[PDB]
């Protein structure tokens, strides 16, 4: 898997199970056209999200719904998604990570670039 | 001032001068309409970055040009933008200051939210 | 004031107030002694914590109690407290801001120096 | 393994290789007692730090020693060290996972808890 995501909970130290998330990726006219979705499992993680040939070079843009996540906590959050944006160069098998750690008032991103 | 910033570098130990941001809100059909644009001082900070009058309950984003900011750092850096978005009044008018802690491969946003 | 702290609490999106702090000195020896203590008003803040006579070049331990913040709010905390630890060189009029970040199983810590 | 560490370096964006750190343990008598030492390896990872048997129910204190990291990394750091302190029940297979976010002037402690 090219694009991986590890998400975390802050307030109660576990992965964040059942995060939602929509992958983007940018096109010529600046748009962004929609190329997968998906959710985290129990561990916080995705698999299968997109190939390899689905990952060109580009930007794109990851978005993760942590408003429902907080919501269905019985949490109130701030911020309505959780945005990532990169230039991504899958070049080299080159894999990327995406690490987040989520508080109902601040999240942190990170990213593992490997090869 | 109903909107701050407080932009820190995690790498120097100081406040984020120079950066770039835009503000912008969701329109009805969906879309963004921009309403502001600044400049942090060396203080990392925006001061009357927008007014009252502009500020209507609604969804904002807050987009900051951190690329440009690690590059002229000479650090490189990995995420293409750094994007908050977030409810503004949802259950009420709230003053809000919008932290942000920059590393060229990781960022904390944060908001501290007030009446 | 050349050593200042700001802490959040990025539960609830506040400043966190009432949170204990004790700063210490370390020895020649190898250990620590307790300089000063103080508590963080509504801004998260605290004024006048120690002065420049009581701040000369070393390494310095703050230590956050955190556990209790959060006990106090009612959550449980992973950590038994918050530590920084740093050289500081007050040299040329050089102050510190301690910046945390609270959550019941995270904290971030940074500087911000003058 | 009980406790485990994951040690991220937010400049690069690599996991932080050849982290050197200290495993402690309070004693009755409010001291401390290492009982382990280690360096990630260059997942950022310590495999076999301890086992269950050295990790009774107690005050556990690990000390990563982030200032020669960043050193040796070209970077000027702020912190001596990071430490990382908790009351730890390690009952019914319940792993602690100690990650950790560094920057030269930032770091980021979070706990990830297995269940029972
Ligand atoms: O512990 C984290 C982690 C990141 C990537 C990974 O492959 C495994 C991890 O445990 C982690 C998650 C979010 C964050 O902001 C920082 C982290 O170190
Ligand atoms: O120290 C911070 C801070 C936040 C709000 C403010 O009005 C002033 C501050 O110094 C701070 C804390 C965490 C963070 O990710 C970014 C910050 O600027």
């Amino acid at each position: 898997c090219p694009l991986m995501v590890k998400i975390l909970d802050a307030v109660k130290g576990t992965p964040a199970g059942s995060v939602a998330l929509k992958v983007s990726q940018k096109t010529a006219d600046g748009g962004w056209t929609q190329i997968a979705t998906g959710v985290t499992d129990a561990t916080g993680e995705i698999h299968n999200l997109i190939t390899e040939q689905q990952f060109p070079a580009g930007v794109y843009r990851v978005e993760f719904d942590t408003k429902a996540y907080w919501t269905n906590q019985g949490s109130t959050p701030f911020h309505e998604v959780a945005e990532v944006v990169f230039d991504a160069h899958p070049e080299g098998h080159r894999h990327y990570t995406l690490a987040l750690l989520l508080s109902p008032f601040s999240y942190t991103t990170t990213a593992v670039v490997s090869s």
